[PDB]
């Protein structure tokens, strides 16, 4: 096995979310602790995780919260600590969750998979790795959505790079 030595990992969400919330209906924002924002794609520097090269298995770490808010307040969405793990070219984006539904009330998900991984691109090597997937919205995440996405909806795609060492 390798430890992640450097990662780094570019994931918005969704544009449409993000387009949503800054828009004149939400009249929302979002507010980041450890977390960047480029390319309208949030931007996640980690330096934990490691990679079992042999098997083509990870787990990419980041620490960092958004924090989404909208409508006077009722909109309320916090994604934390978000986990790349990969098993061959497919694997789960993980998070920890609390989000408020329409009537303004919050539920604490947890630590939950909030979409599952198809990679298009996966690359390991004893010194790097780096990948591209499409992320399928989960059951937990379609509710932390208040239930305007179904489960399975593409939410934007992820990437990352890594260093290992
Ligand atoms: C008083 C409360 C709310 C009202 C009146 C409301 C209303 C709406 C409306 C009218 C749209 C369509 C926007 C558009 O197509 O441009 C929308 C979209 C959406 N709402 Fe809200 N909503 C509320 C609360 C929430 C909450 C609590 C969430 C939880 C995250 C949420 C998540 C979403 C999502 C994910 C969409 C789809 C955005 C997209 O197009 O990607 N909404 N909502």
């Amino acid at each position: 096995s390798l430890g992640v030595t450097q990662a780094s990992a570019q994931w918005g969400v969704k544009a449409s979310f993000q387009n949503y919330i800054r828009g004149s209906i939400a009249n929302g924002s979002w507010t980041l602790n450890g977390v960047g924002f480029d390319n309208q794609q949030f931007q996640f520097s980690g330096n934990s995780g490691a990679v079992d090269a042999e098997n083509k298995t990870g787990s990419i770490n980041f620490p960092g919260s958004i924090h989404f808010t909208g409508h006077g307040g009722i909109l309320d969405m916090q994604i934390a600590n978000i986990e790349i793990s990969f098993n061959g070219n497919s694997g789960e984006l993980i998070a920890d969750v609390v989000s408020s539904d329409m009537d303004g009330n919050s539920t604490n998900y947890g630590r939950t998979v909030v979409g599952t991984l198809n990679f298009s691109a996966l690359n390991v090597s004893a010194t790097e790795a780096s990948g591209s997937a499409s992320v399928s919205l989960s059951q937990s995440g379609s509710q932390a959505f208040a239930d305007f996405y179904t489960p399975g909806t593409q939410l934007d795609p992820i990437s990352f790079s890594a260093t290992l060492g």
